[PDB]
């Protein structure tokens, strides 16, 4: 698995502990109720080491742009202002994120031919699976 397979036009096809996720990190109700139920796309661009992930839905739309490696400020859909760097790690593009003396980590892999999208936060872990639109 590469980097370079990451890229294209993702759409959410199966979400896993995103509730409990999304609670860990602070998100409240009416916001996970919106979060779990409009289904994004995630369009993501590997130009070399600068990475490009735009997460768009109905609601709300988050892009951020870095470089491999170099950390870099990020504000976060549900608003968390965040330092985080992302790495590539036996075939997973790696976000770890740092706030507030918290962190977070987002894992997205190819396996299969879908991108296997996992986070973590303390105990609380989230699977979601998404497939190449056509
Ligand atoms: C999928 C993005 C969430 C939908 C966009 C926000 C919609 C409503 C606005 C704010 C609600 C906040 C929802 C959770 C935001 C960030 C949690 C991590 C999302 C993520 O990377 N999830 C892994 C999959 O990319
Ligand atoms: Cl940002």
């Amino acid at each position: 698995a590469s980097l370079k397979d990451l890229e294209g036009k993702w759409r959410l096809m199966e979400s896993h502990g995103f509730e409990e996720y999304m609670k860990e990190l602070g998100v409240g109700l009416a916001l996970r109720k919106m979060a779990a139920m409009a289904k994004p796309d995630c369009i993501i661009t590997c130009d070399g080491n600068n990475i490009t992930v735009k997460t768009e839905s109905t609601v709300k739309t988050t892009v951020f742009s870095c470089n491999l490696g170099e950390k870099f400020d990020e504000t976060t859909a549900d608003g968390r202002k965040t330092e985080t760097v992302c790495t590539f790690q036996d075939g997973a593009l790696v976000q770890h994120q740092q706030w507030d003396g918290k962190e977070s980590t987002i894992t997205r892999k190819l396996k299969d031919g879908k991108m296997i999208v996992e986070c973590v936060m303390n105990n609380a872990t989230c699977t979601r699976v998404y497939e190449k639109v056509q």
